């Protein structure tokens, strides 16, 4: 009756150090709707993230998209601290520039 | 190809804290065109597409009235269903809904559907012929009997056919530069080193619309490979990648095939320096 | 344009 989310962290455009960009965290396939997502920078929470609206797939499993604005640099590390009812402990997905 | 106009509804029953949430978004193809939310103080049917804002206030008033009627019926559905399963009055339960209609290449009706769920389990739905239901369990077995006497299927079918094809044709006519567009993905391929004697090729396809696309890996003729859900880019386009673990040395024996509407011919990708 | 017909409540 309950499923676990599938988390992907990526950037809208191919990231380049110095050009404005966006960071997305697309969690899909979970149930129920009540989820907590946060976009982290250097382990700290980013204050200006905003999300799309609650849709669901053909098998009645939701999905969302949290995005914000950022500029890449070699000394900064980003992540996405997702937490759901089924997740006993939070899942901290990092952002690697090759996925 | 074809075109779609689907609606999604949700009602999460928050107990003790007040009234259930309600989000009612509407889709044309893969593009959101209208919005709703029971938490924001606007309490209107806000737009989300820069080709529907140009309509008058009677349209918005009608949409708001109908959406609030949908919310009022969802609340009663949640209450009765929670009461009917002999559950307690402290958990949170979800009710969902979906209906739409598809027009063919001639912009004439092809197929319409209308489903209904509860806690992620199918509850009731119209069949493909739009004449009978598909009740799955006992509660659905009673809902079917209740709705086969009021002729709900007939009203749903008349609405779907007439009004849905009319509205979708109007929306397609207005959104000529946005709804009737197709984008060709930009494709490139990468390389990794999983171990000291292997590799991991990865086929990328970015910024395509509509959402559907097929990526297949073929070892010089025969297909096998891990895929990912197609993911939005945040501005109307999509992204996708597919990868497979390959033994080292045999890097020229693998091909990636791309099939999209905006691509007249299939794309083959092979590794190069 | 959302469904503008009459509304019915799920029973049991």
């Amino acid at each position: 009756i309950q499923r676990t989310p599938k988390i992907q962290v990526y950037s809208r455009h191919p990231a380049e150090n110095g050009k404005s960009n966006f960071l997305n965290c697309y969690v899909s396939g979970f149930h129920p709707s009540d989820i907590e997502v946060d976009l982290l920078k250097n382990g700290e929470r980013i204050e200006k993230v905003e999300h799309s609206d609650l849709s669901f797939s053909k098998d009645w499993s939701f999905y969302l998209l949290y995005y914000t604005e950022f500029t890449p640099t070699e000394k900064d590390e980003y992540a996405c601290r997702v937490n759901h009812v089924t997740l006993s402990q939070p899942k901290i997905v990092k952002w690697d520039r090759d996925m």
